[PDB]
């Protein structure tokens, strides 16, 4: 269970994500495919994508990482309250998508990596440990519904 000056430091960082989230989105989805290219082979959507160039050009891998971010910036405004957020997303990312507990591992050290890139000044050590134990709630409490709804992830 996070801190109240543990979720601050979640939420001013966010904030920053906020000024473009679709450029945020960006570079965290490409880091995730460079990173781990197998997790690239799980979206058929955007399998096709060859190089780093070609995924900065595509309008639509773009909307999906403003999806994404959007989706993850609610749930982490709930400052643990999350149920309701988690349900459809666990379900949908069980049953559906398939998506493994290691491949939600590989997309938040993606989201870690940019962020500490991009927002030095909102992301030094202590904020860096608040947004690592925001993602690690996300992921314990996704891994219960995932055993719940019948997928080992
Ligand atoms: C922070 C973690 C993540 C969040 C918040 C998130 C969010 C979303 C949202 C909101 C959608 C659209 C609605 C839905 O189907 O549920 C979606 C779709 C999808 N997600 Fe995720 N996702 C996350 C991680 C991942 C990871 C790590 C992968 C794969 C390695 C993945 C694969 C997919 C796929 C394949 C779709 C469908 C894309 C399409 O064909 O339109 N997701 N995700």
């Amino acid at each position: 269970v996070l801190s109240e000056g543990e979720w601050q430091l979640v939420l001013h960082v966010w904030a920053k994500v906020e000024a473009d989230v679709a450029g945020h989105g960006q570079d965290i989805l490409i880091r995730l495919f460079k990173s781990h290219p197998e997790t690239l082979e799980n979206f058929d959507r955007f399998k096709h994508l060859k190089t780093e160039a070609e995924m900065k050009a595509s309008e639509d891998l773009k909307k999906h990482g403003v999806t994404v971010l959007t989706a993850l910036g609610a749930i982490l405004k709930k400052k643990g309250h999350h149920e309701a957020e988690l349900k459809p997303l666990a379900q949908s990312h069980a049953t559906k998508h398939k998506i493994p507990i290691k491949y939600l591992e590989f997309i938040s050290e993606a989201i870690i990596h940019v962020l500490h890139s991009r927002h030095p000044g909102d992301f030094g050590a202590d904020a860096q440990g608040a947004m690592n134990k925001a993602l690690e709630l996300f992921r314990k409490d996704i891994a219960a519904k995932y055993k719940e709804l019948g997928y080992q992830g």
